[PDB]
Parts: C-alpha cells; sequence; structure tokens
C-alpha cells in the first residue's frame, strides 16, 4: 500500500495534499473510492467525482 | 465510457461536480490519472493525491 512520489505536487484545494518528490505515501481506504475527472452529459458540467458513487451503464 | 449516478452528491470543493442519481456521466481523460486519499508517512499530511504522480514501493 506505499508508494514514492515521483514529482512534486502543489495543493489547489482545501482537500488535495502537497508532497514532494521521494515522499513515501500510503493509500487510504475509503468509502468514496477513487476520484475520476467527469462531465454530466445530463448538466453539461464537469469535475471530479467519487467512483463509488456510480454505476458503468 | 459512460456510467450512471446511483446517488446524490453535492460538491464540497470548487472542483468536485455535484450531481443527482440519474444523471449520465462520461470520463474525461486525464494526466493526472484517478486520485486517491493518500497519507504521507514522510510529513504525516493527509489528503487527495494526482495517482500519475506517483509509484509502487
Amino acid at each position: 500500500m506505499t508508494f514514492v512520489a515521483l514529482y512534486d505536487y502543489e495543493s489547489r484545494t482545501e482537500t488535495d495534499l502537497s508532497f514532494k518528490k521521494g515522499e513515501r505515501l500510503q493509500i487510504v481506504n475509503n468509502t468514496e473510492g477513487d476520484w475520476w475527472l467527469a462531465h454530466s452529459l445530463t448538466t453539461g458540467r464537469t469535475g471530479y467525482i467519487p467512483s463509488n458513487y456510480v454505476a458503468p451503464s
């Protein structure tokens, strides 16, 4: 469950995690699931979604 | 591909996408990759990260 950062990353929102190249990171088990960038065909809006909230169609 | 929302979701940040149960959503291809919740063992900070920025160790 352990990963290493390949690049520096600066946070853009109150919820992302800033890190430097080299840091050791562990994935946190989440009820939300992985987040994906999605576009709503229903509303035209676009943004990140919790993948546990959706199902293939 | 195309997914259907199973639940309503209200946005928490400027970057997430609010949706209602029933909406049809499409995955937007992204250089960041899927986002994961991660804990830095190096810094103790915790937040979402772009999975393309890390590698298993």
